[PDB]
């Protein structure tokens, strides 16, 4: 079995051989033709490499793999990782649009056809997904993740790693995954990436931790960590993070750590010293891969020789790094994922990309509908607007690296292809990106380039006012390009480019139906658009299927059932606002903003523009009054939580049902409300269905000032709707029980 | 018979609900001359449920008041009489954040002097103050209130203030007992929104945000005030390791009593931590020792005692607390001290105090441009004053001014006029309202400090400025906050010149005349467009009473701009929080190199703030030498001395700031890139050098550690002398331990 075959293989090898495992390299270029002679074989050939990444295609895998299969002293096969984010060559939506689908059945899906795509191209081992709970929406990050709450980024958390590792490692279609970026990372100051983190311990541990926890629950393979400091150490280096947090119950984490790109080597610039000492930081912390900066291969020995690492510190990295090689199946097959036809037949097929083409629409966020504008009729005259009306190579979104970009469906192609011969479709590109060049010139790098436009923007706007003129409806394209997202990508302007706001005013201005179709990575600041556009549907970052998926909403052949899992706020300068927050000792009583002396700003109400939880259909759902099965419960009871929804509006739709909970007093203070439960139900137009939830004292607790893990006797506010906001309610009370208090 | 002796003496006479009724500070209710003994807060004092009474106006009322105490009270123990004395009593000094920026802690203490002497003299024994919060978020209205974001500045603003209160002695008549608040964390809330949730780590407190409390404590603050904010999910009111663990760790002993803010405990129960008794018994075990206004001490302690939810002890400990503040400010001895009518005619707002208040202000005034020589304006030709703040006295004494003599102060419009005499002509003109929105400058101007309002279109009235304007040589523009758009529940989400102001100020400039804006405000701004087309600003925040003289002083060149930000000023609010203590982090963009994808920066901002912390010009250049260093190569206790020639290279006499920075290379833990560890402010005559020098030793090396150990570790550091936390000479040493 493994544990013996790990030994033995370990009894074989060098203290070099043992310290190479543990190295994560960059590959440099590989000539396909002579793999066996180029830079990185001769580090395979001395045993110096554990892993690689980021390289793509079966044929190229292969025979690097070969190098360490037939020109290594030991045959150690290889990892091959990639960062398979939404998606192998069939983009899906990006995390933070496909969180609002709050469907996990789909998500975990997406990753499903993700892992067959990657695997089916010898990619065994996927750095995703990130579950970084973050509140700042300047944050490019944020598209990367699922938004601002512990409950729903677990349950996703759950989905994805399911999704990719499916029912065995040993599978030649699950890849292992990579739970990231651990931990805080979300939190990093004025949301500017890789700036410092700093909160108090109960807070990490009831508002950040939770999505980290159900990956390493749902069996994670292996764990990345993060580029910010915690408690002025960097998540690296830092033991009580690596060791204590994430491997305390001793069988609880069990697979393997990797650093993020170089995070060692930058353990230099954050102030903890030279190389070889932060090398040994992060090895005694329970690091057990170096990504890229080859810190560990290049000094540990020599630590070890000063007393600075122990021999079981090495031997206990290195044993990870095989057994999970071993779970993989590469050590009874070290092309177990190298298949050329597998690669020929199963990647960007025909019904994967009309897969993700029915989950993209299910992302999509109806922010507003006045007057019956959507769904739009399919006949007259339409003019498609914007600068992201007809591109191609956006579409994905950022973190789509292996992406066909140049294959996907631009909005116009997808609109002239559902309008067919019963409307027509005109199209103008209305305005750039921005105003500013070297702007639009770092927001569109990697290749992923939007049509340039030399004349004066009044010029070109008048252009779209002609058309539009012409037209019976407008829909307007506006938004981020894919890169004003991502790694990097932080906004300290969260609205849409002035440039486009200019544009989007002549279009309202012809007196002409306008609906913005939004493209975004990020939560925006959006009342002047809300207060002024008849019609907004957040389309995110759809993938490769986007203008096929945008087409199935606008026209109505699927009903919008996308719900905001991140706040949305008035104005940067409500950031942080979240949805979980604390009352404070002076709360602003609703609709009365605004009051002296209250928790609320001169310029600016509480609220945000839309909260956690908000979505809009083309339909209308009804809820009936809360039914509880009980309002007196103690100790370790079931409550029942049920209520009507009824369908009534004009369409057949889907709805997300929420469930949050409320702790009115505590030994600390407690949020105004937590989401504790969800369901999606698909309802007839007039149909109504019960629906129930399942509470237990599980759901109540939390951890206090002490961290202790449990809930407290007390009163309860349970409540009900689509909307952290709009909700039915009730009030209940429960005990504990002192015949069971252990 | 010394004071525990007399202490002692006393309880051991009083019930139960006497030693309780000493932790009651009640709002006091209309109190009508001349029928005070019959009054709303009467029969509580004659049944001795009263400790202490506050904002409470004049010696003849507060006399009145007190005698009800003295004489129909069981015990005759005598009242404190507490008051908001921020930045002056009725001569009204800068807005605290203003004086913070003449890092001149000389100034800073005669200012807090001659405030006790006017409060002390109106039968004020107790200030609520030092506000000592340190906050990095100019969205929050209280900035104005403390004294911007340095741990180390602000520690030694806080024992300038304390000992300007309080003197040597608690029982001279012109000395009040300060209070240092509010303890703490305060200035961390959340979106710079007041009230809102404060969370960090404790090594962050202790580093960043602790430093000042603990130096109003060590100068012997006599009282502390708890703060509105939770941390670590406890309100500060109820949170025992805050208040006791922290506050009266054994050595260093805070030895004073603890004072709730306005209804902090009634709050608790918002916060969520239960009723009224639950939160009040839990006030008082965490070591709150009198009530503000909300009375849960009063109404509910005794059930509590009853019900052995607190101890008598408890109850003892916080009543013998106030006893002792009464007995060191002299009361038991002569419980009229600070109510003489004679003092109070003579020595409050007279011309000596108006005359050093317009010193001390012109002296907090920070140029932050100054191009081709506009200031210092010569005192001739025709000016022209525009702005709705040009000519508007209640104003200028800004927020927190409850006492001050707003009605008196001198408008800009009347300072200038005054300096300009038979030399120069000042023309005026309004410009525009202080912003569109009438209801924002509703709110924003509460509390009587409102400013006139022109019902005429804003093309009108800019019109009629830019035609009075295009009559003169220079417009002088007078934009910015009003008074109250700061303060207590003052947060705004947008930190810019209102946006009205800047459609008038664009349509100056486009006069082409040189324009200098003189800009009023609470707090750091967002000025990126005003710097690079405004050809000088002077920021003169809220001056105080004598505001229009003191900025004249400056506009003439009568004294030259000395003061220094300390504060950073963002170039967006997106920005926020930005501050000059910050750590390296692992991808640090290179100075210079904005923009750089992977680096640690905006797509569309630069990292830089737009005006550094310790930012401010003069009228003069100064010119910094090179640093000499006594050692680059220190072994334990050693004393390094930095030394640098500073000339004054300009045109005019002048002072500048010269200041210190270290920073700890390597740590256990990552280190800030700078910190501020000395400053001395220098006066040079035109032409003149001086040798600038500084003493160093471990104690400027430490730090809170890890584990929270206060140490400094060996190995390299950077030591940095400058006028600026950006502009610096600097040079590496080593500092090493020994066995
Ligand atoms: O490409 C490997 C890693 O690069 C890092 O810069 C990113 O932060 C990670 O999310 C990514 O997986
Ligand atoms: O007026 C008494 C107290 O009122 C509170 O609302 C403020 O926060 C304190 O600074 C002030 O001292
Ligand atoms: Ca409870
Ligand atoms: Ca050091």
């Amino acid at each position: 079995k493994m544990n013996q075959f790990i030994n033995a293989l370990m009894a074989k090898m060098t203290l070099d051989e043992k310290i190479g495992q543990l190295n994560l390299p960059g590959a440099g270029d590989i000539t396909t033709g002579q793999a066996s002679s180029s830079g990185i074989a001769q580090k395979i050939k001395e045993g110096k490499v554990g892993g690689l990444f980021n390289i793509k295609s079966v044929t190229k895998i292969k025979e690097v793999q070969r190098i360490a299969v037939e020109e290594s002293r030991l045959k150690i096969p290889l990892l091959f990782g990639m960062d398979v984010i939404h998606g192998y060559e069939t983009a899906f939506p990006i995390p933070l649009g496909l969180s609002c689908t709050w469907d996990m059945e789909l998500i975990e899906k997406s990753a499903r056809i993700a892992a067959i795509e990657a695997s089916a191209d010898g990619i065994c081992w996927t750095f995703s997904p990130m579950v970084d709970i973050s509140r700042d929406p300047r944050w490019g990050r944020v598209s990367e993740g699922s938004g601002e709450d512990p409950y729903l980024g677990a349950q996703i958390a759950k989905a994805m790693v399911k999704g990719y590792q499916g029912k065995d490692f040993s599978d030649n279609t699950s890849i292992m995954a990579c739970v990231k970026h651990f931990a805080l990372y979300g939190a990093g100051e004025a949301g500017r990436d890789y700036n410092t983190v700093d909160m108090s311990r109960v807070r990490m541990y009831n508002e950040y931790f939770p999505p980290y926890k159900a990956a390493v629950d749902a069996g994670v393979g292996s764990v990345m960590t993060s580029f910010n400091e915690i408690d002025g150490i960097p998540a690296t280096g830092n033991k009580w993070l690596m060791t204590d947090v994430l491997r305390k119950r001793i069988g609880a984490f069990k697979g393997f750590v990797v650093t993020d790109y170089t995070a060692i080597n930058e353990m230099i610039d954050h102030g903890m010293g030279d190389l070889q000492t932060v090398s040994a930081l992060a090895l005694r912390a329970g690091v057990d891969m170096d990504m890229v900066g080859e810190g560990f291969l290049t000094t540990l020995k020599k630590s070890l020789q000063e007393g600075k690492i122990t021999q079981a510190q090495i031997d206990a990295a290195c044993k990870r790094i095989l057994e999970a090689k071993y779970k993989l199946g590469l050590f009874s097959d070290p092309y177990k994922y190298c298949n050329e036809e597998r690669a020929r037949t199963q990647i960007f097929t025909p019904e994967h990309r009309k897969i993700a083409r029915e989950i993209a629409a299910q992302s999509f966020v109806l922010l507003k509908n006045d007057n019956n504008v959507l769904p739009l009729k399919k006949s007259g005259t339409i003019a498609l607007v914007g600068p992201l009306a007809d591109n191609r190579v956006n579409m994905p979104g950022t973190w789509s690296v292996a992406a066909k970009h140049a294959e996907s469906v631009s909005l116009l192609e997808g609109l002239k292809k559902a309008a067919g011969n019963d409307a027509r479709i005109l199209y103008a590109h209305g305005s750039n990106l921005d105003e500013d060049k070297s702007l639009i010139e770092r927001a569109t790098m990697f290749g992923k380039t939007l049509k340039y436009d030399p004349r004066p923007k009044d010029v070109v706007i008048k252009e779209a006012v002609d058309i539009a003129n012409q037209a019976d409806v407008i829909v307007a394209a506006l938004g981020e390009s894919a890169e004003m997202s991502g790694e990097a990508s932080s906004r300290s302007n969260i609205e849409i480019p002035a440039l486009q706001r200019e544009l989007l005013q002549a279009l309202l201005k012809t007196g002409k139906p306008v609906v913005l179709v939004l493209f975004t990575g990020r939560p925006l600041a959006l009342t002047w658009e809300h207060e002024n556009v008849p019609a907004i549907l957040n389309v995110w970052f759809a993938g490769t299927e986007a203008g096929d998926a945008i087409s199935d909403a606008l026209f109505g052949v699927v009903n919008p059932s996308g719900k905001l899992s991140a706040t949305f706020p008035r104005n940067v300068g409500q950031v942080p606002i979240y949805y979980n927050h604390k009352n404070t000792g002076r709360p602003l009583p609703e609709g009365q903003w605004f009051q002296k002396f209250r928790s609320n700003y001169l310029d600016v109400p509480n609220d945000p523009l839309y909260p956690f939880g908000y979505g809009l259909s083309f339909t209308k759902f009804t809820y009936g009054d809360l039914k509880l099965s009980s309002t007196n419960l103690k100790g370790n009871q079931t409550l029942t939580a049920s209520i009507e929804l009824t369908n009534s509006g004009d369409y057949d739709g889907a709805e997300v049902v929420q469930l949050y909970i409320r702790d009115l007093v505590g030994s600390t203070t407690r949020p105004v409300k937590e989401l504790k439960g969800f369901q999606k139900v698909f309802l007839k137009k007039g149909e109504t269905k019960t629906i129930t939830f399942k509470i237990t004292p599980e759901d109540l607790k939390f951890y206090n000032y002490d961290l202790k893990y449990d809930w407290e006797p007390g009163e309860f506010v349970i409540m009900v709707g689509g909307n952290s906001r709009d909700l039915k309610s009730q009030k209940i009370n429960w005990l504990k029980d002192p015949a069971f208090l252990y």
